[PDB]
């Protein structure tokens, strides 16, 4: 009787580590996602610093312009 | 009844390390999440980015030969 | 023997608690993956905001030296 | 005897819906890595419009005061 319990126990254990695999495996696969992030962030930056460099020279111009 | 508990054990060791894999993983989502505002929030600035950059070629293309 | 069945049991409501918990996951990720057409959108005005660029160095280059 | 066949049949079944579950994880991540391959492809362009923009500037601060003096 026990026999085919024992050994449906030993098939579950080894499939559930399986996955805790599978799991650990699917984070790498997320903070790789994370920090390729990164070069996106810092153009975001660069459009932003560009956005205020723009608009500074409107102002510039604006108090040019009368003249 | 030895082998039953003793694989059972290996399987509530396997099911707790699950939930700890689990709980790993929705962690780096998270902070996934966090990382990606600063680009959602970008398309927003790109527009700016236009608007003031299109303004500022307004302003120095009449206004230059203008004087 | 029952504290076989109660662990078997135990252990049943915790898994699927984790298949929730990780579908769960799978609709948050979905939901990011939505929320980028609209920044790739832009893409498409990020370069022709570069071309548009580009073209004026052209022109003031040109009329610089004139 | 039996509960525990018939509870056993009930953890086979829930773990295998797992393996299904991160399966099928595996694959809307798999296409989150996709939809961002455009967005690091648009790093590339925006550094040039950085160039880009920033020489229109040069080129009208050079002639602001170059066709306003002479």
């Amino acid at each position: 009787m026990l026999k085919k319990v024992e050994d449906t126990l030993t098939m579950l254990v080894n499939a559930t580590s399986r996955q805790n695999a599978a799991i650990e495996a699917l984070e790498n696969r997320l903070s790789t996602l994370e920090s390729s992030l990164k070069p996106i962030q810092d153009m975001g930056k660069v459009i932003s610093s560009l956005n205020r460099s723009c608009a500074e020279m409107v102002a510039k111009y604006d108090l040019l312009e009368h003249h």
